[PDB]
């Protein structure tokens, strides 16, 4: 130990959260720690909306370090919208802290059913400045420019359901989380953590695909046409009009995703992208895969990928490191 | 015979489609005939997306009546987006015709993976002018102004799978499609075909609910909070990651929707709204009740409702007629 950690807690097989706090009096919250966005928000005590009922709420008045701002903001996600206003106050992650600009959400009705169904309070973005609203410097970037950490990087070791918990480590790389070598891939842009890889599945290939490493996405996301050809004569049922794909867990035709570069080769075998749905039926699984088209052909390497591979997110060197995650700590 | 009858084909009691043409040659197409939108669109031959490759495409230069417009349009739906540009031509629906402004589509990826996985080419909207983009007067309104039909009204008798085909009748009500009395409900706005009903499922009551009668919605759609209360007295299986649920189709505890007004009482039993997934497991079903929040608390009575109830869409009298559909022609 030397860097600062944030324990990640598996939430009943789906998502993982981590705790951080806001205000010089602390005030704990539960966050989706999300490399796929770049704003921090937190539900306000001035929230009037149904979704806030079960949530930890933020009270600026109990904070001596609070600094009013009040500029209105709307925060858009694939899964919904959340509005409020900007504020500034001490944000604390691990036992690192800094004065930080963030959003006090007072309206969450555009974020249902997700927000009421989930136990997170807010979202802590870990992307790049250009992805943000209100041009906020990333937390880890600001910490390094204030010399509170050695390196402007952070690291994800995801929790696995029954096996172990996870860690978001800020400031340095720890050998204990991985096996074999790290391989680094340079970002094609400073926005999401997006790198370029050849994507190969069947005898289907997409050369030079834009791949986004996104901790806040619970699936592997794939281009629509690519997904469509992938499932051609696998024996997988797409329930009509739903992104709901069902197979025998044992289906011997299920392919392995292969993403390659000059530096390395990363695979995702069926065991990493399948979710058991035994309650639905015996020996049944669902593909934790969504079809999604971007302007440029794009995969999101979400949690199923990051469950297999320990990842390093390096702002200084503009790259992502990838290595096999240790099965047990 | 006397009115314009357009045959409807079933897909698995999930959705239905009907054909119509563009240009003075046939150039046939399969549409979602959709009371929940107010635009017509067809995929251009100038569309090269992977979805368009499997569809009937519209060649504007194989038809004398084409009149270019060229203006860009983004058509937005709850379930997806389609982009293209305005054009004008002869739209032939059944045995009637009219010069009509419509969208030639060149980008379909915003509506995938649904588009490619279904058999429709485009969407023919049957809503009101104010719901449209490009302020286009509805086909049926214009068809009445041109005295090609008796009444500015159309009618839906939806097909049911191993039982009968259906019909969209333009111009008048025909006794053969229903039994019992027709009951009229006034529109609360000239936008969607939206009326006001008290919605209750046994103690969960949402009085004066805004109810949209939408032929291009495959579900019953419901306020998120309302769905949560219904789920409280059920014990069904949540599909991981997705807002969908799996039941046995014969689950006796499944809710019967009740919708009352001064004028009448409408119910919808599980046998109408459930989506069978026999190919995943015997007796298995998707709930097919979908949480969806609008600015105003709203229900979408989609195909499940309209398979049970013959419906009448009356522009002249600003209302919706409802009657029990005949079980067989
Ligand atoms: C100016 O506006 C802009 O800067 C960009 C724009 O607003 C853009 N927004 C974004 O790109 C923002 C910043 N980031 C994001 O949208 C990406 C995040 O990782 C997001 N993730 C998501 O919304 C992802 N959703 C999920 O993972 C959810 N899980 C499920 O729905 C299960 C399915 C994926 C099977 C979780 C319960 C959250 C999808 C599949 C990508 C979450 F974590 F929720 F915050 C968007 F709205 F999507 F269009
Ligand atoms: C009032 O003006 C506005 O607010 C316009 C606004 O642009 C609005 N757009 C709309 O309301 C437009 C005009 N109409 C529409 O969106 C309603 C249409 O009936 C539409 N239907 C839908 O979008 C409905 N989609 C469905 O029922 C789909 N089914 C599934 O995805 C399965 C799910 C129900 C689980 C079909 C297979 C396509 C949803 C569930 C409401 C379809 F038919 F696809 F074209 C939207 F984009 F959603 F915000």
């Amino acid at each position: 130990s030397s860097n600062d950690n944030i324990e990640l807690v598996d939430f009943q097989n789906i998502m993982f959260y981590g705790d951080a706090e806001v205000g010089d009096n602390q005030q704990p919250f539960t966050f989706i720690l999300d490399t796929g966005s770049a704003n921090l928000w937190v539900p306000s005590v001035k929230c009037t909306t149904a979704g806030c009922l079960t949530k930890h709420l933020y009270d600026s008045s109990k904070s001596r370090t609070y600094e009013k701002d009040g500029t209105k903001v709307e925060m858009n996600y694939v899964s919904g919208t959340v509005s409020g206003f900007f504020s500034k106050d001490l944000v604390t992650v691990g036992n690192l802290s800094l004065p930080y600009k963030f959003i006090e959400v007072i309206d969450t009705n555009g974020f249902e059913p997700t927000y009421t169904a989930s136990t997170f309070d807010g979202i802590l973005g870990l992307g790049w400045k250009d992805l943000s609203i209100g041009s906020v410097d990333p937390i880890v970037v600001e910490l390094k420019n204030q010399n509170k950490i050695e390196n402007a990087l952070f690291t994800f070791y995801l929790p696995v359901h029954d096996k172990h918990t996870g860690f978001l480590t800020i400031g340095g790389i720890e050998e204990r989380f991985y096996e074999g070598p790290l391989t680094y891939e340079k970002l094609n842009h400073d926005l999401y953590w997006q790198i370029t890889l050849d994507a190969h599945v069947g005898n289907i290939m997409l050369e030079k695909a834009n791949c986004i490493v996104d901790s806040g996405t619970s699936a592997i996301t794939v281009p629509t046409d690519f997904l469509n050809k992938m499932l051609q004569n696998l024996d997988v049922i797409k329930v009509p009009f739903l992104p709901f794909y069902v197979t025998l867990c044992n289906n011997s035709k299920l392919p392995t995703f292969e993403f390659t570069s000059e530096n390395g080769k990363y695979t995702l075998e069926p065991e990493y992208y399948l979710q058991h749905i035994e309650d639905v039926g015996p020996g049944l699984c669902m593909l934790n895969i969504i079809g999604l088209d971007f302007p440029v052909p794009t995969f999101i390497l979400g949690d199923p990928f990051m469950r297999k591979y320990f990842t390093v997110f390096d702002y200084d060197n503009h790259s992502v490191g990838i290595a096999l995650a240790k099965k047990n700590l």
